[PDB]
C-alpha cells in the first residue's frame, strides 16, 4: 500500500448515515400509515405526564434528562478539546480523507497529550458522578416501613416443630411474641399439580362453552405443538374434547389431593416467624451472625439466617420456586448456554465488517466496498442487540428465581452485561486483537522488518465499527421502538405494562458504548446524544399515550445509578488497555491510568463495607 496502513475513505461514516436516515423516515412514514389507520413530533407535554402516569415514570424521564444533560457537557468538552487535539497529531502521513485523524490513533507514540486524555477520562468519571447526585438526591422516595415484622429462616429440616420454635424465641427475649411459625414445604411440586389443574378448569370452561355453542363433539389435537397437524400422526389420535376434560380434571384432582396429603410431610425447613415491634425485632437480627467469626435450648445455634422475604406476604402458600438450595448448576448452565448463542451472535458482525482487509495474495486498496461492510454489519448487530433482552427474560424466568423482586433486579443486570459483551466488549477485543494480527502479517510480508510497528496499531477503521453501530441505534431503533415492536414481533400470537429493566439495559448499552469511546473517538459523542434525545422523546410519547401506568420496584432506580456509575469505569479500563496495546505497559501514561483505575476500584468495594459518603447513593 507503500504508506500506513489505510481502511475505507472517512470511515464509511457519511454512507450508512445517509442510508440509516432514510430508512428512518421511511420506518416514521410507514408508522404514520398504520396510526392513521388506527386514528416533525406530534404534540410534547409536561405537566401531563407529570400527573398522569405516575411518579415512577417521571422517576424514569427525570433519569433521562440528567443524562442528556451529562451527555451535552461531555460532547461539548470532548468535540471541543479532544478532536481539536486529536487532531493536531500528525503521526498519520495526512490524507484527510480518513476516519484515522479524528481518533487516538493519529497520536505518535510518547507525545504528552496522552496525559490530557487519561486526565479528561478521570473528569468524565468525577462529573458523571456529580450529575447523578443531583439526580438521585434531589427527587428520592425513602425506604419501606411496612413489612419489617417477620423474619426468613433457613431453619430446621428434620421436622422444625414452631411451638419449640417460639420456646427459643421467648428465651431470646419473649417480647417478639409469634403469632405463628409457619415452615414451608415442597409447594413447587404441589401447585405445579395445582396449576396444571386451574388450567384444566379454565380449559373446562372455555370447552363447555365450545360445545354450548357448537353442540358438536369436536376432533381436537391435545398434543402440545401440534395446532394444524390435520393429517394422520403416528399414536396421536384426536379424542373427543368432553371425555379429554372430564378424565383429565378428575385425574388432577385426586393426585392434587393425596400430593396434598403427602405435603404434610416435606419439610424444607424454611419457617417464617412472625414478631412484633420491629425495633426489637432489629435487635433479634442483630442477635445473629453476619460472619463476625474468627475460628480457632442448648442445640445447634449457627444455621439460621435472617433476611426479610415477602414478596407477596409472609404467610403459607409461600412461592412455587423455592426448591432449589444447591441448583446453582441451573444458573451457571443457564448462563454457559446464552454465552455460547452470544459468541455465535457477535461473530458475523466482525467477520463481515473484515472481510476484506484479510491482506490477500495482492493487498492493493481497491477492494472495499462501504455499504456491504459498514451498514450490514452493524444493522446485524443492532437486531441481535434489540432480540437480546428477551431471551435474557426468557433465561431468567427459567432459572426460577424465588423472589420477584430479586429476579427483576438480576435480569436487569444480565440484560445489561450481556447486551456489554455483545455490543461493546467482545467487538472491541475481537477487532483489537485483529489488527495486532493484521499488523504482524503487514510487517512480515515486507520484506525482513522485523520491528512491529505498534504506533499505528488500534481498530480496523480507527473505530468506526461503533460510530456506524450508535447511528444504527438511534435511527433504526428508535423508529422501532415508536411502532412498539420489540414485544410484538415476539408476542404477537390486550396492552401491557412495559418493563423498566429492558428500557434501562438498552439506554445502558448504547450509553455505555458512547462513554467508553469519548476520548479515544471524539467524533461519536454528538451521535450519542442524538440518539439519547431521540430516545428521550420517543419514550414520553409512548410511555404516556400508549403503554398503561404502574408502580415499579424502587430498587430499579438504584440499579440504574450504578450502571452510570460503572460505564466511565469501562471508559477507563479500556483507554488503560489501548495505552498498553500501543505504547506498552511500562510507559508513564499506562502507570497512571492504571493506578487512577485501582483506587477507582478500591474506592467502588468499599462503599460495600464502609460509608464513604462520596459514592452515589445505590446498592
Amino acid at each position: 500500500r507503500s504508506t500506513v496502513l489505510q481502511g475505507l475513505p472517512f470511515g464509511g461514516v457519511p454512507t450508512v448515515l445517509a442510508l440509516d436516515f432514510m430508512c428512518f423516515l421511511a420506518l416514521l412514514f410507514l408508522f404514520s400509515i398504520l396510526r392513521k389507520v388506527a386514528w416533525a413530533i406530534f404534540r410534547i407535554k409536561d405537566d401531563e405526564i407529570r400527573d398522569k402516569c405516575g411518579g415512577d415514570a417521571v422517576h424514569y424521564l427525570s433519569f433521562q434528562r440528567h443524562i442528556i444533560g451529562l451527555l451535552v457537557v461531555v460532547g461539548v468538552l470532548s468535540v471541543g478539546i479532544v478532536l481539536p487535539v486529536n487532531f493536531s497529531g500528525d503521526l498519520l502521513e495526512n490524507n484527510a480523507y480518513s476516519f484515522g485523524r479524528t481518533t487516538i490513533a493519529n497520536l505518535k507514540s510518547g507525545n504528552n497529550l496522552l496525559w490530557l486524555h487519561t486526565s479528561f477520562a478521570f473528569l468524565y468519571l468525577l462529573l458523571t458522578v456529580y450529575s447523578m447526585r443531583r439526580h438521585t438526591s434531589k427527587m428520592r422516595y425513602k425506604e419501606d416501613d411496612l413489612v419489617k415484622r417477620t423474619l426468613f429462616i433457613n431453619g430446621i429440616s428434620k421436622y422444625a416443630e414452631s411451638e419449640k420454635i417460639k420456646k427459643h424465641f421467648e428465651e431470646a427475649y419473649p417480647n417478639c411474641t409469634v403469632l405463628e411459625a409457619r415452615p414451608c414445604y415442597n409447594v413447587a411440586r404441589l401447585m405445579f399439580l395445582d396449576a396444571e389443574r386451574k388450567k384444566a378448569e379454565r380449559g373446562k370452561l372455555y370447552f363447555t362453552n365450545l360445545q354450548s355453542k357448537e353442540n358438536v363433539p369436536t376432533m381436537i389435537n391435545p398434543k402440545p405443538c401440534g395446532h394444524l397437524c390435520c393429517c394422520v400422526v403416528r399414536g396421536c389420535e384426536q379424542v373427543e374434547a368432553i371425555e379429554y376434560y372430564t378424565k383429565l380434571e378428575q385425574k388432577l384432582k385426586e393426585d392434587y389431593k393425596r400430593e396434598k396429603e403427602k405435603v404434610n410431610e416435606k419439610p424444607l425447613g424454611m419457617a417464617f416467624v412472625t414478631f412484633h415491634n420491629e425495633t426489637i425485632t432489629a435487635i433479634i437480627l442483630k442477635d445473629f451472625n453476619v460472619c463476625k467469626c474468627q475460628g480457632c435450648e442448648s442445640l445447634h445455634i449457627s444455621n439460621w439466617t435472617v433476611s426479610y422475604a415477602p414478596d407477596p406476604q409472609n404467610i403459607y402458600w409461600e412461592h412455587l420456586s423455592i426448591r432449589g438450595f444447591i441448583w446453582w448448576l441451573r444458573c451457571l448452565v443457564i448462563n454457559v448456554v446464552l454465552f455460547i448463542l452470544l459468541f455465535f451472535l457477535t461473530t458475523p458482525a466482525i467477520i463481515i465488517t473484515t472481510m476484506d482487509k484479510f491482506n490477500v495474495t495482492k493487498p492493493v486498496e481497491y477492494l472495499n466496498n462501504p455499504i456491504i461492510t459498514q451498514f450490514f454489519p452493524t444493522l446485524l448487530l443492532w437486531c441481535f442487540s434489540a432480540l437480546l433482552p428477551t431471551i435474557v427474560y426468557y433465561s431468567a424466568f427459567f432459572e426460577a428465581h424465588w423472589t420477584r423482586s430479586g429476579e427483576n433486579r438480576t435480569t436487569m443486570h444480565k440484560c445489561y452485561t450481556f447486551l456489554i459483551f455483545m455490543v461493546l466488549l467482545l467487538p472491541s477485543l475481537g477487532l483489537s486483537s485483529l489488527d495486532l494480527f493484521f499488523r504482524w502479517l503487514f510487517d512480515k510480508k515486507f520484506l525482513a522488518e522485523a520491528a512491529i510497528r505498534f504506533e499505528c496499531v488500534f481498530l480496523p477503521d480507527n473505530g468506526a465499527f461503533f460510530v456506524n453501530y450508535v447511528i444504527a441505534s438511534a435511527f433504526i431503533g428508535n423508529a422501532m421502538d415508536l411502532l412498539r415492536i420489540p414485544g410484538l414481533l415476539m408476542y404477537m400470537i390486550q396492552a401491557y405494562e412495559f418493563q423498566f429493566g429492558a428500557a434501562y439495559a438498552w439506554m445502558m448499552c448504547v450509553f455505555t458504548v458512547v462513554m467508553t469511546y469519548s476520548i479515544t473517538c471524539p467524533i461519536i459523542v454528538p451521535f450519542g446524544l442524538m440518539y439519547m434525545l431521540l430516545k428521550h422523546l420517543v419514550d414520553r410519547y409512548n410511555l404516556y399515550y400508549a403503554y398503561l401506568p404502574a408502580k415499579l420496584d424502587k430498587k430499579i432506580h438504584s440499579g440504574a445509578v450504578n450502571q452510570v456509575v460503572a460505564a466511565p469505569i469501562l471508559c477507563l479500563f479500556w483507554l488503560l488497555f489501548f495505552s498498553t496495546m500501543r505504547t506498552g505497559f511500562l510507559a508513564p501514561t499506562s502507570m497512571f491510568t492504571f493506578v487512577v483505575l485501582v483506587i477507582t476500584i478500591v474506592i467502588c468495594l468499599c462503599h460495600v463495607c464502609f460509608g464513604h459518603f462520596k459514592y452515589l447513593s445505590a446498592h
